[PDB]
């Protein structure tokens, strides 16, 4: 059976960091579920791009464990993610059952909020280092993509492809990653 | 003053090639109008991402002149763009009034279908080279981004950022582009 991914779409999420991973993972054969933090209602992202979720986070949660939970960036989205109890549940479960967690840009701040992965060496969008380090609950990295255990973090929109390909590699392997990266015409 | 952009979103369009340009241009202060080809209804992109257009193409055609018309890629999306008599008119007139036209990946083939910018130097996804060069109506280019006057083309998803920033530069000068590229954490 195909690998499964859960992308939590919160109003104000950076649409590039949302779409790039969804697209790339789906190219990898991963079955992605774009869940709206507030029902299946269309979601307005950081730059007013409107995306319709496949389902609601409520109905999505009911779909057992996923091989990866993806947290998009975007300040407003990162706040909404950080203030959701339903999101803490998902992250607690994913962490306890040893499932991968991926967050990019401002997304990792949603981890500090729900106290997910303390001690983990992570990275974020440069303009969120101090906040992510607010408490000394992590070790900071400057790497475009950072994978420490089941905590995968990235820097921003311009690292979304690397971020997404890092996820594909972790779930489906390096062969599947290279194949998905072929037609993309990257660096 | 504030430049305006027309992004024609059609069923099957590559969502990364659609979102990256829209997001980047807006970050650059450009007024972007994502207009749906078939209408005002949400459109299913190549990898099943669902995007809600800002308006139908019909209504957008009324919204004043656009400094740049952007054609996202994606097989089906491009195909739908190429078979659209409405898209033809829009392109012909943008060209005539010396307005910038931008197409990426398979998007360039729409220019061919509508005989737009014949004789120009262009690039496309490697897999659409022969198709684009059938009839020798253009000079092909290997560059990740090719700007031949008012005709700007690009290769694929992985060149979406350069493609977008090139548009921003073409409309707001290399100054604004520099400011927009800065927070993206690109290569």
């Amino acid at each position: 059976a195909s690998k499964r991914a859960l992308v939590i779409l919160a109003k104000g999420a950076e649409e590039m960091e949302t779409v790039i991973p969804v697209d790339v993972m789906r190219r990898a054969g991963i079955k992605v579920t774009v869940a709206g933090l507030a029902g299946k209602d269309p979601v307005q992202c950081s730059r007013d791009v409107v995306i319709c979720p496949d389902a609601s986070l409520e109905d999505a949660k009911k779909e057992g464990p996923y091989d990866v939970v993806v947290l998009p960036g975007g300040n407003l989205g990162a706040q909404n993610l950080s203030e959701s109890a339903a999101v803490k549940e998902i992250l607690k479960e994913q962490e306890n059952r040893k499932g991968l967690i991926a967050a990019i840009c401002a997304g990792p701040t949603a981890l500090l909020a729900h106290e997910i992965g303390f001690g983990s060496k992570v990275t974020t969008h440069p303009l969120a280092k101090d906040k992510m380090m607010n408490g000394g609950h992590y070790t900071y990295s400057e790497n475009r993509v950072e994978k420490d255990g089941l905590i995968l973090t990235s820097r921003g929109p311009g690292t979304s492809f690397e971020f997404a390909l890092a996820i594909v590699e972790a779930l489906n392997g390096k062969e599947v990653a290279a194949q998905v990266k072929a037609p993309l015409v990257l660096k």
